[PDB]
């Protein structure tokens, strides 16, 4: 029973949709409590092995909900430590996948950019527009966005407001892929399905490798990828990986 | 009155545009110097909320004076610092703009790398080549081309002096937008205007927050955006801002 | 005397070529040891001032033997520190570059990636597909590929083990520049010989001040770089380098 | 109700005793979850400002439950994340003392120093001896011990197994003040009443602020505190503390 | 001629004295302005290789003017990134030498850690109050104390407000030297005569190199430092410095 | 066969003695090379679990042979890449333990901070005087003292030249344990002997950890730690060490 989104389970994956229709999928207070709880409940599923975000055609997430921001004072804002709870979407260790439809937009396109895969439709827009409401980025954009797409065009963006298209953003650094409108949630899905059916370990462990090319200098990410590439062989599946490539089939991972 | 520099003030956009046509627009002492000076007076101007640097249609800056260089011994460049007022520039709170035209080859390329945006025409021209004069770059270039284009191009330009044209630095990472050449002016300037109209509060904090991406671990950059995304709350322009979306009019900013 | 690499030396270029046909170039502890054994004799031959990887048109290198892997325990792995050997590549000063026709996948790509500058042939296909395994990778590809292309594209390589091909490598940052593949090694020469010929002393730095852009805050990069440069003036090829051009001559390099 | 702990609330301060006299309380996930859970509810009640942490007069806490730990394989660690939920002790913003009698060896030793002030008694006894048992830190003893005392006696320690005695500890780092045993609880309390008593928005922020210093750069660990700081004067507290002063008078807080 | 602060200079040393007796030597942003202002005269000054910092027998300097800071919204601090300007005192590349006698508390203690030696009288009295006027130290209190002092001590002080004498500063790290009241600029002098009668760029890139382990992994810092030490031997110093030694004579000097 | 040092074997210990009493143990390219070449044999021995490096009762090593810098141009030492090679020191994984007696300066008192432990004798003096030669600490000095003891006290002695007695290099961080001089080797070879009776993987990874706390943010240092921890579990000696424990005797690694 959720107020703001809707949740289904299909094999291993999770898919968790924004609705907000009328609102343009915008995020409040809400939406961050839901799809936080809503991802870590998929996250602590063993049966679960990849998370699909999305929203609709038009709208993955269109900004945020104003009235909930516009009279809030700086105590007010340290004292709810304001958007603080979206880290815990950051925070899941199993594989996230963002699949944006249309406007991904201030508050939107930071909660695309907190997930790990982000497969564009072709209708995919986004922007960080914020600073026109007398603002910056709060949810993370000045950092994912900077690191995405390099510092020139993230000013830009943050600076001025404007929109950036999905073939914009594919060569820039900020999507996976993009594919037509119409193939979205389809490939999104294949996508989901083929990370869902590697080694629950394995994978968390890839991701969380990745994770850290963000948090230290290279020369400690090197040590700490080989360190965790050494114990991924004191786990079952890499056995049952090696198995299943020697004898040309499909492996069955328990994960 | 400048000698090597022209400047402009037109409502709150400021323009430095750099003026050795002899030259092309090469770098010296006196650039850096009167460069940074003008950037810093801008900086501390309420009535200015950015400022653009540009050069001629043929050159934003085709490298350095050679001869101020050529003879300088460790001790000399050391004692001197050599190039590190630069780091003015960086210093500055307001947004900055750099409109490319033609060369931007050395600290010419470095000096674009070193605004918050980069504007190009298509005319545009970039390149690292002091390797060919025996020396590494020495105004960030192996640290700022190498953040916006990855290692493997950063690398290529930096150990041959290759240039990169327009197209392959938008798709590279090293400019925001490129646009006609004879647009260029009219382009960077609209951008400026843009920007200049915003809260001056909230875009200082928004370019403050960007540049913290380079500075720290993402953990860190998080923690730190969202303390000053709080502190913004503390502000007039905020509320302007967004009781005016909230009314369906035009907000009337403060810059407090 | 090697058993699965060839070692060519055409006046400053030094060239190891991965020569097991047998297995598409694969790696192994075997390829390992020589390869970075070769790289670092290559590396302190004063004569040589740029170093080459290659495969073959069909595969730069298509992945690492199973065989190895299966074989050991963790104790066994932590003991042996399994591919630990691969940092003596990153440890050379000499420029090196990557010239890469075909496959480059698993560690292949993570060996591609170690190299300064990467020459792709418009052939050539990247990947990490060991997640297929349940094997992670080991050789730096979580870091060189999320630092090269971004987390949307590298978490995508690395979870679904999809191939990319040459033209999205280059828009992305792993490559230097894309070319025919039947001139790929025309084109990787030409680009070793320039680098060649310039001052060891100043490619060198250059390289050294590149690197630092992933070890340390931008402010300790740009700080690090101005010092190097203040060096480099203590340097013979800076002062030969400035005369030749103040002088419109061609540079007469001493590497010293 | 909790089975491992007591909690007891003091006007503005929180209380939380380790009850397990039957195990020298020993750490176990049960103690774990109930601390934190216990610190976390303190945490986010407007009416605390200052949480302590204590065990008996014996042992502050002794170590950690062998018997979990021989329990479980890799995957089943790694799926666990076995020991993670002590990270949301370090996430509690209010003000935290550990006041140390006794034994704090193991777990012990690293929950005190997790602590943002630590108050020890003069028989306290610091230690990190599971090396002995083949088993390393995994609550951050390698970590915060290294930071607090250097890395000669930090490597002494966890290498060899000794304990530290409350003098050297002080004189090292570890520790904030040494008191009497009989002493230990009354001095505790009255530290925590005195931050408790502080404003609770200044209390949280010179927290955050000393915490950076383990994050980043110097550099930018003063570019927060500054900016922080900066914040502080939209603050009632800030206006109330300075007026206060300026009046001769005792500050009035309301924790805005 | 300054208002708040007496300048002094003899041989190579360079005195500034806080002088504002009727505050205690309190700073205020006055004494800001010129003490960063002298202090980067003397640091472009080729006859100064050292300068001191000190204030009265009664108080180095005793806390901050508030009357200055107690109106302040945060739109007034982010405006005047108030503080800011005491990053100069930092950037001096001449050796700094505090003379710390009496009370040292707040931003005089701030003041204190921002130079390179501390010498203190077995008077001084450090501490970081102002917790206690509702907000946290604004000039790198929570930095510098921290780590000089570790996280226990620096807490206790930021969050109680409690004092630190003399002989817990010294051995807790806060200080390199405690001597008697009355000897206490006699000592100074001779620490900072010594430090101006060495190599001028010896000096220089000394304090340079331990400055960077602040704001970097140690292996950075290492290669930074090493880089550095190879530099020194383009200078004239380090060779007379080793030939004066090897030659057992006292070595002639230049400052290049 | 070495020229400059003497290396013992006793147990699981070895111990590595610098051996130039006539120009009281100062370091010089040949000690470099040897000392470096010693400690990674014996880091490759698996029947060796402790390292110790020690000189005489009057000087652990005071200061360098300066007639081998004393003409160098920079492009000598950049080719060079002069005191590079000392990194292999800091390179070994199994524990080394600096015994200090009498002088360790400049170059001997950086050779003495490399090591993971230092047990320092009564009579240890330490310093770093070389900016009396027109130079600063060129083998990390600048770096690890800073780390041990401080900013205010690392400028003193590197600014000043002065020495620090055994005392206030235990009180300030620089040291771990002062014996007396008589005691040095006696106290130097029991705790080589304890550490060298651990686990061998336990202690590398225990090294391993705390040298991490020097080289990231903590958060990153506390990740590390819990990986590597859980990777204990994946050990033989673990389960001994705690079955040793249980019966209240002394663990048989294997290690
Ligand atoms: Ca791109
Ligand atoms: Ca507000
Ligand atoms: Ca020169
Ligand atoms: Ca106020
Ligand atoms: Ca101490
Ligand atoms: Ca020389």
């Amino acid at each position: 029973t959720y107020e703001t989104i809707l949740v289904e389970r299909d094999q291993r994956v999770g898919i968790i949709t924004l609705n907000r229709p009328q609102a343009l999928n915008a995020l409040n207070s809400q939406v961050m409590n839901e799809v936080t709880s809503a991802a870590t409940e998929l996250d602590d599923d063993p049966d679960i092995g990849a998370i699909i975000i999305t929203g609709s055609a038009k709208a993955f997430a269109a900004g945020a909900d104003i009235k909930e921001m516009a009279d809030l004072t700086f105590a007010d804002a340290f004292t709810a430590d304001f958007f603080a709870t979206w880290g815990k979407l950051a925070a899941v260790r199993t594989p996230t996948i963002a699949a944006v439809a249309g406007y991904a937009l201030g508050g939107g396109c930071e909660l695309a950019m907190m997930c790990d895969v982000l497969i564009a439709a072709d209708t995919a827009k986004f922007g960080q527009p914020e600073i026109k409401l007398g603002v910056l980025p709060g949810m993370g954009g000045s950092q994912r966005l900077t690191r995405a797409i390099g510092k020139a065009k993230a000013m830009d963006l943050i600076l001025t407001g404007r929109t950036m298209d999905a073939a914009e953003a594919e060569r820039s650094g900020l999507v996976s892929r993009v594919v037509p409108a119409d193939d979205l949630l389809t490939e999104a899905r294949a996508t989901a399905t083929t990370i869902s059916q590697m080694s629950a370990s394995a994978a968390r462990m890839a991701k969380e490798a990745v994770n850290r090319a963000f948090e230290s200098s290279l020369s400690e990410g090197l040590l700490y990828e080989r360190r965790l590439f050494h114990s991924a062989f004191a786990t079952e599946d890499q056995s049952e990986g090696m198995a299943a490539f020697i004898e040309k089939r499909a492996p069955q991972f328990t994960h």
